[PDB]
Parts: structure tokens; sequence; C-alpha cells
């Protein structure tokens, strides 16, 4: 059982699985009130009821992004021990991913449920920049649009609450500081269980990239990590409350040559 209540990462193990929680107010210059994450063995849970809210950066727009993570995340040069990532993405044959979750929110916050790994050139990178690309997949969103522009639909599947669906993914993409392309599920959902694999996405994001002058070589990249939170607010938000519950986590990552 592991316990955060002020930003920072620690790392646990669930279901034989290192990973590396983060109470992630990247974005928030000062905030009052309470934030707790919680991993107990057999879920990970995260309530905030936090004010006085300012942001470091207003041009990057959300606040934060609480989140646990399976791998090496550039940013804060950090991975838990025993992880198989990073590897090149040609060394990904499959990765699949599967989570239950249950997001609850005060209305009017801006919020999504998003996935994210960072393609970076060198292995581990402190930071990414241009060559480098950051991929979310968007299960759910409340009062947030993805930054960039909207460039095109996919169809990609995956398994909702067992069953499974052909989902529709709008891409998102921007030229910033790196590449970031964000696939956002269009009928999103704020409770239930999905199961997927992340190779449809590199896939997709490949082909988006292939006449790429920023990016080139996208499947000698490093996928570095694999994250999962909820990315909230934005450059007005003075206060947030909201929380939520993931169990039922599992992952495979299959390696080729
Ligand atoms: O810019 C460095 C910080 O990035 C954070 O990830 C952001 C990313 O910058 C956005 O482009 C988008 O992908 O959402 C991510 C989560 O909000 C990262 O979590 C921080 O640790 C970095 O300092
Ligand atoms: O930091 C930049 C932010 O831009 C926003 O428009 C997006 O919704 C977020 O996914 C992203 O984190």
């Amino acid at each position: 059982m592991v316990l955060m209540t002020k930003p920072g990462t620690s790392d646990f193990v669930w279901n034989g699985i290192p990973l590396s929680m983060e109470l992630n107010l990247w974005n928030i210059k000062e905030y009052s009130g309470s934030v707790a994450m919680k991993f107990d063995g057999e879920k990970i849970t995260f309530d905030a009821d936090i004010q006085n809210l300012s942001p470091k950066e207003p041009e990057r727009y959300v606040l934060g992004y609480p989140e646990f993570y399976y791998g090496y995340k550039p940013w804060e040069n950090h991975t838990a021990e025993g992880s198989k990532l990073p590897v090149p993405v040609s060394s990904m044959k499959s990765f699949s991913v599967e989570v239950s979750f249950d997001i609850h929110h005060e209305p009017s916050l801006p919020l999504n449920f998003a996935m994210e790994t960072w393609l970076t050139r060198e292995k581990y990178q402190t930071e990414a920049s241009i060559g480098d690309v950051c991929i979310m997949v968007w299960f759910y969103f409340n009062n947030l649009t993805p930054g960039g522009e909207k460039i095109e639909e996919f169809t990609i599947p995956f398994v909702l609450n067992g069953e499974s669906v052909e989902g529709t993914w709008e891409l998102w993409l921007a030229e910033w500081g790196w590449d970031y392309l964000a696939f956002r599920l269009k009928d999103p959902v704020k409770k239930g269980r999905v199961k997927f694999d992340v190779r449809h996405f590199l896939d997709a994001a490949g082909k988006a990239l292939s006449s790429s002058a920023r990016v080139k070589d996208f499947e000698d990249l490093y996928f570095t990590v694999w994250e999962i939170g909820t990315e909230f607010g934005s450059p007005e938000t003075k206060s947030a409350q909201f929380g939520w519950k993931f169990e039922n986590f599992s992952i495979d990552l299959e390696v080729r040559e």
C-alpha cells in the first residue's frame, strides 16, 4: 500500500507489474486544499478538492495529470525497477493494455481520461523536442478539446466491457515543441472496462506522420512509457473537485527483433 498527498512520484507493484504513481500537478503554481492518491494492492484511487489554483504557464492550458505508468517517463528521469520499456517502436509486435476505470468530477471542470506515450530519438531523454512525439488516447472528456487541429478520424477496435466494438477516433495533431498526436474516442466513456492494442495507435500515428518534416524514422523511435491518468483544468480554473479509481489492470508487451 502506497499513499501520497502532495506532488511526487512513488513506485509500486500491481499484479506483478512494476509501476510508478505520480500525483502530477505539473502546471500548477500553487493550490490549497487536499489531494490524495493511494494504491492498496488491488486498486489505485485519486481524489482532489483543491482551490486557489493558478497555472505556472497559462499557455499549456491544462493544470495537471494525476496518473500511474509503466516504463520510463522522460520528463521525470524516472522508471520503477523491472520494466521492459523503453524499446524501439519497431520492437513492439503488440502491446495490450487492459484497465477498469470509474471517473467522477464536478460538471464544469475541463478534464479527460487519457493514456499516453512519449516516443523519443534517444532511449533516456529528460525532455521531448523536435523529432519526438507524444501520442495520447482519450477514452473520456468533459469540457476539454485536444490540442492542435482535428485532422482525421480512424476506426480502431477495442474491447469495451467485454465486447469487441469498432471505435471511431478523432486524430488531433499539434506541432509544438514536439509533435503531439491525440486520438479521442468520439463516444466518450466515463466508467467501464477497456482492453486494446497500443500497436493500432502506433500504426495510425506512423501513417499520419509518414510525410512529416519534423519526425523521421518513426519506427526507430523509443516507446518509453505508457501513462494512464486524467488531465484537468484550464488557465482560468480556480478550483477542482474530481477523483477516480482504476482496477483490473494488466498489460502485455510482445517483443520481436
Ligand atoms: O511539458 C512537460 C510536462 O509535460 C506533461 O505532460 C503533458 C504534455 O506536456 C502535454 O502536451 C499533453 O500531452 O498532456 C501531458 C499531461 O498533461 C508531463 O506530465 C509533465 O511531467 C512534464 O513536466
Ligand atoms: O499541455 C497542452 C494541453 O493542450 C490542451 O489543449 C490539450 O487538451 C491537452 O491534452 C494538453 O495537455
